């Protein structure tokens, strides 16, 4: 199963790890992608997960968008996990760098509650511009299912743990 995770709460765990490497190692039932509303997996976690699937995630995502239109900020969709997981839950957290409402971060985390266990990144953190400390607090106060958080940045991981 998941290994080397520090327990933060009854249901939230955290590890300093690259989510792609965690997914290849564990092959979880659900890997969360930090998606945008268009499912254009260019950078950050999205670009890295898509690259690990050899672009299969992007082709599937483009077919989903062509059929259904874009997601909402705070929304999600379940697609294939390809070689990384059974499923990929593409969750859209607000992108603060685009002036998207930070209160939608709680809505984005609520999508995790539809799944018993997930491997996930901190939503809206990194290139999305939100404060990762705030993202972890919203995560622990919103998610009731088992979430295994993979934080890529070591210095960020230490700050998140020491300030929790
Ligand atoms: C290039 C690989 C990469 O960006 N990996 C990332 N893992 C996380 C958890 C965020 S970004």
């Amino acid at each position: 199963s998941f290994s080397g995770y520090l327990k933060l709460t009854d249901n939230v765990y955290i590890k300093n790890a690259d989510i792609v490497e965690e997914a290849k190692k564990v092959k979880p039932t659900v890997v969360v992608n930090a998606a945008n509303v268009y499912l254009k997996h260019g950078g950050g976690v999205a670009g890295a997960l898509n690259k690990a699937t050899n672009n299969a995630m992007q082709v599937e995502s483009d077919d989903y968008i062509a059929t259904n239109g874009p997601l909402k900020v705070g929304g999600s969709c379940v697609l294939s996990g390809h070689n990384l997981a059974k499923h990929c839950l593409h969750v859209v957290g607000p992108n603060v760098n685009k002036g998207e409402d930070i209160q939608l971060l709680k809505s984005a985390y609520e999508n995790f509650n539809q799944h018993e266990v997930l491997l996930a990144p901190l939503l809206s953190a990194g290139i999305f511009g939100a404060d990762p400390i705030h993202s972890l607090r919203v995560c622990v106060d919103t998610v009731r299912t088992n979430v295994y958080l993979a934080v890529f940045d070591k210095n960020l991981y230490d700050k998140l743990v020491s300030s929790f």
